[PDB]
């Protein structure tokens, strides 16, 4: 399974290296939002077999990551700030169809795409950050993020015919790329999911 339809632009890596704390603060918010989305999915699908078993530990792990990143934020002299989120999240949310069974499928695939893009960008910072502490943080988070997009795939595969999943993911993956197109307005506007994608392939 290939989740993402295009890689992040080196432009984003440069911007993230220039304003690491804005990325880090946004990242803490992203982990908490991921936990929240998992809990909201569980409420929507209250008694769905297997779902609580899968999403409850995921939400806990996302909260652990939130707490870990928050501790580093404070070790670097800052706190959680209300940095406005990029348009990415809302752009992806808009792709989720109303009505079951399409809604569940779209919800899992959107969550998985967001996780895959976070993993892809964290992998870039793990290698390219000039700060060893940040390389270590981001490296430490990679394995778990890969388990998370893996989980969202498995949740689809358990409930839906495979080609339905593949076809919808292709559509959503192109929307995810469109959601990252554009140029950053100001250096301090960089975020985990701010603009910067290479569409040339
Ligand atoms: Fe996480
Ligand atoms: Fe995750």
């Amino acid at each position: 399974i290939r989740w993402l339809a295009a890689p992040t632009s080196w432009s984003w890596v440069e911007q993230a290296n220039a304003h690491p704390m804005e990325v880090l603060i946004d990242h803490a918010h992203c982990e908490r939002k991921a936990a929240g989305a998992a809990v909201q999915m569980m409420f929507r699908y209250l008694c769905e077999p297997g779902l609580g078993e899968a999403l409850s530990p995921l939400a806990r792990e996302e909260l652990e990551h939130f707490e870990q990143v928050l501790a580093l934020i404070k070790a670097r002299g800052r706190y959680l700030e209300p940095l406005p989120s990029p348009g990415y999240g809302a752009d992806l949310a808009r792709q989720i169809r109303k009505g079951e069974p399409q809604r569940m499928l779209d919800s899992f695939l959107v969550a998985g795409l967001i996780e895959a893009r976070s993993h892809e960008r964290m992998a870039l910072l793990a290698e390219h950050s000039p700060d060893p502490q940040l390389r270590e943080l981001y490296s430490d988070l990679l394995a778990s993020e890969a388990r998370h997009f893996g989980l969202y795939w498995v949740l689809c595969e358990q409930r839906y015919p495979r080609e339905l999943i593949v076809e919808r993911l292709e559509v959503l993956a192109l929307a995810e790329v469109k959601a990252l197109e554009g140029a950053l307005t100001r250096p301090e506007d960089v975020r985990m999911h701010s603009c910067g994608v290479d569409v040339t392939q």
